[PDB]
C-alpha cells in the first residue's frame, strides 16, 4: 500500500442561526449549488478529510457527529473516523477522515481563543485542529469574529488574537504563530465581513446579486479590501467568489435578502454580505490547488448558507534512512550565503537567528550579526558568510528537497522575536549558490525582510 503524495480535503463554514439543520445537507460536501463546484462526476469519490466548522451551532457534539457521519455514509458508502472534536461555546470543529488514514495521523491538538474583553467577551473567538498526516503538518481554524459593518477593525484585531493565542502544532517552535506552524493552514468561519456600501443602496445590491454581477460588490468586501491594505490575513489566500452573497436570509427559502434593521438585530442593517469565507496559507512551493468554492442552495434553516471548499494538498511521506533519524547523514548541508535581515524596528540591540525544522535534530542558533542603517532609514542586520552550517537528519535530496526552514530572528537583549519567515528548500538546483527570500513577520504584520543566497548539498 503506497503512501500518498497528494490528499484532498474539504473545508466547509455554516452559521446554523442557532437552528437544526434541515434531514438532508449532502450538497454541502458535495460542493453543489453556486460558485466553483465539483464535478458530478467525483460525486462518489471521498474527499481523505472532511474538516466541519459551524458557527451559532445549536447541536450536542454527538448529536452534529451522527449527522455528520450519516451524510458522509450516505454519499460515499465510506464510515469515516473522527479525527477531533472541540466546541468553545456554539462554534465548534469537526475533522473526519477516511479510515485508511488512521494510522497517517497522529499529534493531533485542540484550542480555543476567546476574542474581546467584559461587554465584548462572551461569545466570538475560534476553535482549531492540528495534526500530522504523515511528514506534513496540517492546521485548521474555525473563527466567529465580531459583527457589524461599522467593526472591520474589531474583526482585525480578533484575528490578530486568534492567530497569536490559538496552541498549536509542535510547541518546540517557541517563536512561530500557527501562520508559519503548518506545511498548509486553512482558516475559515464566519468572518463577518461586509459589502461596504450605502444602506440606501440595498435594493440595488440585490438586484445586482439576482444578476449574478458581483463584481461592484466585492469591490467593497472588507475582507478583499483589508486584505489589499494588509491589514488582515497577510499571506492568506482565497479562491475568486462566484456565488451570491451567503447572508443574510430569510429563512426557509433562498429567494429573499433581509437587510433592514430590526430589534433583534440591534437596530442595524445587514446588507448582503460574504460573510462566511475559506483562506489558506501553506509553506512556499508546496502544491496546494483550490478545486471548489462555493455556497449551497438547498440548506435554508440559517440566516446563511453553508459555504464549501475543496484543495488538493501536497503531503509527503514519514522518511527513514540508515542514519536519520536518530542521527544526522553527513552527506547533507543547508550553508547560507551574504544574508541580511532588514528590519522596520526603531530600536537598537543585537539580533541572532533561530533556524528551525524537521530535517534538523533540534533548532539551531546563530551568532550575533552587525547592524548597518539602510539608506531610507531601515535596520539593516548582516549575517555575511557567518551563519552556521545546518546538518539534516536525511541526505536524500527525494526527502530534503521537500523540506522547509522556519527563520526567527531574536533581541539578544530580550530573547523575543522580532520577525518570523519561511524557506523552501524545493531548489532549482543542487550545490549551487541560489538566491532565497521571506518577509518576515511577527504577530502577523510585516515587521521586514530576510534574503541573501542558499547551498545545498544532498546525496545526489
Ligand atoms: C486579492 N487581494 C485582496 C489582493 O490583495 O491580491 C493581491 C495580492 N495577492 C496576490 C496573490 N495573492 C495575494
Amino acid at each position: 500500500q503506497p503512501e500518498p503524495d497528494m490528499i484532498t480535503i474539504f473545508i466547509g463554514t455554516w452559521n446554523m442561526g442557532n437552528a437544526p439543520p434541515p434531514k438532508k445537507i449532502t450538497s454541502w460536501f458535495l460542493s453543489k449549488g453556486q460558485g466553483k463546484t465539483r464535478d458530478d462526476s467525483a460525486d462518489y469519490i471521498p474527499h481523505d478529510i472532511y474538516v466541519i466548522g459551524t458557527q451559532e451551532d445549536p447541536l450536542s457534539e454527538k448529536e452534529w457527529l451522527e449527522i455528520l457521519k450519516h451524510s458522509l455514509q450516505e454519499i460515499t458508502s465510506v464510515t469515516f473516523k473522527t479525527v477531533a472534536i472541540h466546541t468553545l461555546w456554539n462554534i465548534r470543529i469537526v475533522v473526519l477522515a477516511k479510515p485508511e488514514h488512521e494510522n497517517r495521523i497522529s499529534h493531533i491538538c485542540t484550542d480555543n481563543v476567546k476574542t474581546g474583553i467584559a461587554n465584548t467577551l462572551g461569545n466570538k473567538g475560534a476553535v482549531g485542529v492540528s495534526f500530522m498526516f504523515n511528514g506534513t503538518s496540517l492546521g485548521f481554524v474555525n473563527s466567529h469574529l465580531t459583527s457589524g459593518s461599522e467593526k472591520k477593525l474589531r474583526r482585525n484585531q480578533n484575528y490578530m488574537n486568534i492567530l497569536r493565542f490559538l496552541a498549536l502544532g509542535d510547541k518546540k517552535l517557541s517563536p512561530f504563530n500557527i501562520t508559519h506552524r503548518f506545511t498548509h493552514l486553512f482558516w475559515f468561519g464566519d468572518l463577518n465581513y461586509r459589502v461596504d456600501l450605502p444602506t440606501w443602496e440595498a435594493e440595488t445590491i440585490i438586484q445586482k446579486i439576482k444578476q449574478q454581477q458581483y463584481a461592484d460588490l466585492l469591490s467593497h468586501d472588507q475582507l478583499l479590501t483589508e486584505r489589499r491594505e494588509q491589514k488582515v490575513f497577510l499571506h492568506f489566500e482565497e479562491e475568486e467568489i462566484t456565488f451570491a452573497p451567503t447572508y443574510r436570509f430569510e429563512r426557509l427559502t433562498r429567494d429573499k435578502y433581509a437587510y433592514t434593521k430590526q430589534k433583534a438585530t440591534g437596530m442595524k442593517y445587514n446588507l448582503p454580505s460574504w460573510c462566511d469565507r475559506v483562506l489558506w496559507k501553506s509553506y512556499p512551493l508546496v502544491h496546494v490547488v483550490c478545486q471548489s468554492y462555493g455556497s449551497t442552495s438547498d440548506i435554508m434553516t440559517s440566516d446563511h448558507s453553508p459555504v464549501f471548499a475543496t484543495f488538493e494538498a501536497g503531503v509527503t511521506s514519514q522518511f527513514v534512512s540508515k542514519n536519520g533519524p536518530g542521527t544526522v547523514d553527513s552527506q547533507g548541508q543547508i550553508e547560507f550565503l551574504r544574508c541580511y535581515a532588514t528590519l522596520k524596528t526603531k530600536s537598537q540591540t543585537k539580533f541572532y537567528l533561530e533556524f528551525h525544522s524537521s530535517c534538523l535534530e533540534s533548532f539551531v542558533k546563530s551568532q550575533e550579526g552587525e547592524n548597518e542603517e539602510g539608506s531610507e532609514g531601515e535596520l539593516v542586520v548582516k549575517f555575511g558568510e557567518t551563519l552556521p552550517k545546518l546538518k539534516p537528519i536525511i541526505s536524500d535530496p527525494e526527502y530534503l528537497l521537500d523540506q522547509h526552514i522556519l527563520i526567527s530572528i531574536k533581541s539578544s537583549d530580550s530573547d523575543e522575536s522580532y520577525g518570523e519567515g519561511c524557506i523552501a528548500l524545493r531548489l532549482e538546483a543542487t550545490e549551487t549558490q541560489l538566491p532565497i527570500y521571506t518577509p518576515l513577520t511577527h504577530h502577523g504584520e510585516l515587521t521586514g525582510h530576510f534574503q541573501g543566497e542558499i547551498k545545498l548539498q544532498t546525496s545526489q
